[PDB]
């Protein structure tokens, strides 16, 4: 059994920070860009090592998601990756056990964007698929992000959420979800 | 002999119920009761620098993650909230101990540190390298940008290896309550 360790970005020593960046970049099935790397920073990284090398990573960063006029405090998951030689060993579950613990202890909900493949994993853990329109609060005002519809999942922490409502994330460069 | 007290850094998620209550009670006292439900919410989500005495919290500061828009870019910011030292523990350089811990988190995780300062606190922040923001401040509210003129002249920034022109506009992201 593997258990993930939660390390804040600030506690990533240089060697470890570089190892995570390259592992995630080399494992992500999406096109993981420099801006996607930047989106993994600022919060808590769930890490698993094997004999000195990083083999699994998931970060949970803090942002706001606006739901019916309220800017909810969100733990957003980024950069979930397991090194190719370590897949099939339930490491993703271990990473999610760690970031969900952070959500329960610090946020009003967790949220993430899922690969269509991975949808079943998140649903099996209790995450709910968002059905309403997603959008981002851009500098010009709200902008709908339909390409992201159907990819967002939420893990409310003791709050109710009508998942058919709009969910508007806050702005950043690159992929907003 | 020199007496040195230092802060321990604890994530919100690792604060147990008793500690959350003690922090909230102490911060409330430090602000003479002016610490609202939303002010408390704003201290949650990130790292808290904590100093105790006899098991009671005597100093607190939080650094939470948010974005501040500068020159069209949403900078990754560590924003300081809830800086407080219990009134019987002043003059012992505990604010400096708190800021040593807060600034360590900023340097390791963010592009800049930011905060809104009381008039009396301006001197210590500047002395530590914090730069007063001179340009107009705004918030990216849900229907678009809104100027926050009452907050002009109160925001300080701690750039982390990026050079900032403090005469530019600075627009924080949205939240309930005090946006800055």
């Amino acid at each position: 059994v593997h258990t993930a360790r939660l390390v804040h970005t600030a506690d990533l020593d240089s060697e470890t920070r570089q190892d995570i960046r390259q592992m995630v970049t080399g494992a992500f099935a999406g096109d993981f860009t420099e801006t996607d790397w930047e989106h993994t920073l600022g919060g808590m990284h769930a890490l698993i090592w094997h004999h000195g090398a990083i083999i699994a990573h998931a970060a949970v960063i803090q942002r706001r998601l606006i739901y019916r006029g309220n800017a909810l405090r969100c733990g957003y998951v980024e950069g979930v990756a397991v090194r190719a030689d370590w897949r099939g060993q339930r490491l993703v579950s271990a990473l999610l056990d760690a970031v969900e613990q952070v959500m329960r202890g610090a946020y009003q909900l967790g949220a993430l964007s899922s690969s269509a493949r991975a949808r079943r994993l998140y649903a099996s853990r209790g995450w709910l698929p968002w059905h309403g329109p997603t959008s981002v609060l851009a500098p010009t005002g709200p902008v709908r992000t339909p390409d992201d519809d159907g990819t967002v999942f939420v893990l409310p922490i003791d709050i109710s959420l009508d998942t058919s409502a709009e969910l508007m994330c806050d702005w950043r460069a690159g992929d907003v979800w």
